[PDB]
């Protein structure tokens, strides 16, 4: 064993408690409330447009406002899952016990929970990257529309990128709603083994 | 266990019921009706042209309107599988039980069902990317036909891309019809274990 | 179980029978007739040229018309295998039974058959891509022959690409004939287990 | 055995003791104090800005100074984990015993600890690379904003990169804090087998 | 079972007999004679030049005649192995029996034989690609010797590529000779199980 | 067995004895002396600069002298480990016995030791590549600072590369010291089985 | 079995005997003599220069003669290992017996010997590619030194590539010597099972 100073140890123990209280309130209060808010956004008219010709913008020059406005609403939700998933993962990580030869089935559930939260955080970060990739790809296609006015397929590439972003951003909002419901159910179904592994 | 507020819990239970009702009607009613519509599209003349020299457009400048018209009908069908597959996957996920050492054969069927729905949803998204890649590739080749008028293989590259897109778009419509029938049969054959795993 | 409307169910059952009837005739009557036609093409003089200096075109400018003429014959055959393999794969997929703990040896033969048909369909689609890559690569090499008239190796690169495409297109016709005979023998040597898995 | 000079052996033993002393203080005193400092930074206002439009710089030309100031604070903390993790890994490596057929469960804990410390050191080095990629990518986008003033998406690409860097730097400060608490708990829980494997 | 037309079946059986006769004569007569011809080429002076400075061409402009002449002899031999290996692979493939739970050791030898022939046919096709890559790389290096006359290393890159091609082409003639002897020995040693698997 | 000429055998035996003597002195006397020298360099002021803004050079034009001076000291130490690790690997490789069915636990230690030395020798060679990548990356960024004088992120990219190189070169010196102590401990602990495997 | 013509069979048997005699003389006379010649080269002054600033050439324009002179000696030695390893691999391949269910331990030693010789022959071919990459990389860096005279790091990149090539060429000469001694010991230690597997 290595000796640890008591005054710092008491401050570390208060951090471990605060992380425990937040992770439990996030799983049992925030994850359920956030699922209801994200479900309500998907029932709004902006995210349910049948003719995708409506979302098209005339074009080099301007950026799609109908997409810029939806992205501005989606980006705050992706940032909240990444932050809240990190607090929940740390809580499960600090409940994993001393490595021992037997009674390691509960530890596997705790290790499976930490691996799911790492997948959710990585998928959420990819969604933020896809929004940046849309702006760079539309920006390049706009430069090519001006450089080669004769080719009509350059213009069709901008309309295709805009329509695919509308489908992709609506799918990201459905996936964020699905991740909050899936993580709440799994953590609550497997709570006794996650809280008390052995 | 972590305590959950009852009023928000009652709202979460209504979401879980709505997702169950929709997923059951999509597998039982929509998936079979969509298979009949996609099979009817494949017997229409626009998708059954023996001489692919009739799909050719003279060319920089214009974009094939025989292909732009088919892509316009294919893209709405690809978007419906991605959205409907996501609702059915969530229904199976919310049925997966507390992790336990034994009686996990039914859980495997529920986990195999979610893995197939993820493969179907990823393949459908790839089909939408392929339509965008056609427009960028034809656009680049159209720019080269103008830059190098002398090379006659630049023109043959545009005729080849148009013929490969026609064969590819008909294969996407047949694959989308195959995914609706294959997913209906598997979910209906394996329903008792998916609904009641243990 | 989920209830299914009877009138649509009768229509789904009629589709399942048509896919069964077509798939049985393709394995039994079309795969054997197509092997005999593809074998006869390989004995025609155009696909059996010993001196490969006779398939050479003088060159920027023109595209080989000895190669363009063979590609025009090879491309329709690659398209027929992709469409017919898709109908046979679906017939086998609709015969795979409810997942159960035992008696899964026949299911493995049905799953192994679907995996072979997926490999044949992917290899056939790759062959269509190889023909498009020939045109883009020859087109670029032709642009370089005009940009750098001094380098003698740019011209040798065009003669090499034309000779390799002749060897490659003849290998594709042999591989397509081999896939028809191989799929016919495996499907009718393993029919009893594929039709009746358990 | 190979004979080793005693005077150099005495000096190697003092190095081996100094590394043991430092690693034990780093795990029991520094790792806990650093978690407390990194948690306090996350509660400071600079890292808690709700409207991410307040971190936007007007733009070619100038670099974000709200981001340059945070990177100047984040980069020293990443450098301390990489150096301190290397001292702790060497201590665990020098406790691994002579390879023997049995009683190798504790050696697995020591080998698992060295693998976690190698993962922490690699992840920390990646975070330093991500800060360099932000500057090169913003520099390139700034050059394109000057080259193509007409395209409005080039400007949106810079605001998007600045907002993603703010979210990423707050995540690096949280991950660095999480690595100090995770490594302190694992090494202290598993100390008896890490110090005395057999 | 599926019924097959007798007249088309009789023609399919004649094809299977012709493939069997050719594959048996290729393994027993052609593979041994080809190994003797390829061994005789390797003892000729053209492929046994000690001073590799003698195979150098002065250079943009001219391509190496000494190497163009050897590639002209090597390329026909690579084409014969690819075509003849395809006939031998099909004969072994048409001998693989109905899938059964036991007595599957001979089937493994037949499957190992088809996998080796697929490796030989793929390695041979790569050798044809390597010859095309030499011409494109020498062409690019020749364009750079003219663009940057001052840099002496551009000239040394052409002499190095020519010497490496001489070594590579002699290794390809030895590998083609080694594939003929290796495939003859394995197929004759393992014939009883390949011809009669069970 | 194959007969070997005695006079050449006696000379081969003298080589194997000389390699054995060197490998034993290198593990017993040089690995320990080199670890003390590399540890002393890490306590020197040049490798321990807290303000990393003191290692910054004004900038196209000049290269960082503070970094050039350290790379000149680091590169000789990386070269000595690569050369000495090769003599120690050959000594262990030439002690591996005739392949036999049993008593292969000691051979595994000898095979595991040769694999660690291959990892050290490959990692050390990578460090020499990283020093070359610094010069090419700083050189490209310096070309861009002159081409695009307006963008201030190009200048921040050079200061960042210089700071990451200082952190990296101090990490290479600590890793080289750690490899000498780790290799000496493992080879000396596992000596009886490495020298006499069975 | 397939009948084989006796006269061609007698000629194949003489080829098989010639490969056996050559392979046994290479393992027992050439491999030992080549290890001694390559060890003597490593003790010559040209490959043992302490100050690597003495191998530097002033520079666009000239190529390093001190390196062109060492590469001219190293390249003939890499070529001999590739050709001689191919003769030894074929001898071991032609001794591998008919596949049988049991008594397959010796076949594993013969299969391990063919795999080692394939790794040695692939590594040697890569060393020849590395000599070509030095020339193309030095040539490109020399072109950039003339294009951007202001950037001093372009010049430091040529001095670094030259010093790394000197270290790499001495490492290739030691690796070629190590491969001759390692292959002689493994083949002579494991000869009885390689010559008579069962």
């Amino acid at each position: 064993l290595l000796k640890v100073d008591q005054e710092v140890k008491l401050k570390v123990d208060s951090f471990r408690e605060r992380i425990t209280s937040e992770a439990e309130d996030l799983v049992a209060n925030f994850f359920p409330k956030k699922l209801l808010e994200l479900d309500s956004f998907l029932k709004e008219p902006i995210l349910n447009i049948h003719d995708l010709t409506q979302i098209h913008s005339d074009m080099m020059l301007k950026s799609n406002q109908q997409l810029v406005d939806i992205i501005e609403k989606v980006k705050p939700e992706i940032r909240l899952l990444i932050e809240k998933c990190n607090t929940v993962k740390m809580w499960v990580q600090l409940l994993i016990p001393r490595i021992e030869d037997g009674n390691n089935f509960g530890v596997s559930i705790q290790e499976e929970t930490v691996a799911e939260l790492r997948t959710v955080e990585s998928e959420a970060a990819s969604y933020l990257d896809q929004i940046s990739r849309y702006y760079i790809t539309r920006a390049k296609l706009a430069s090519k529309i001006a450089k080669y006015p004769h080719v009509e397929d350059y213009a069709r590439t901008v309309t295709e990128i805009d329509e695919k972003e509308y489908i992709s951003l609506r799918l990201i909002i459905s996936e964020l709603r699905n991740q909050y419901v899936t993580l709440h159910d799994m953590i609550l179904k497997n709570i006794e083994k996650i809280k008390r592994p052995r």
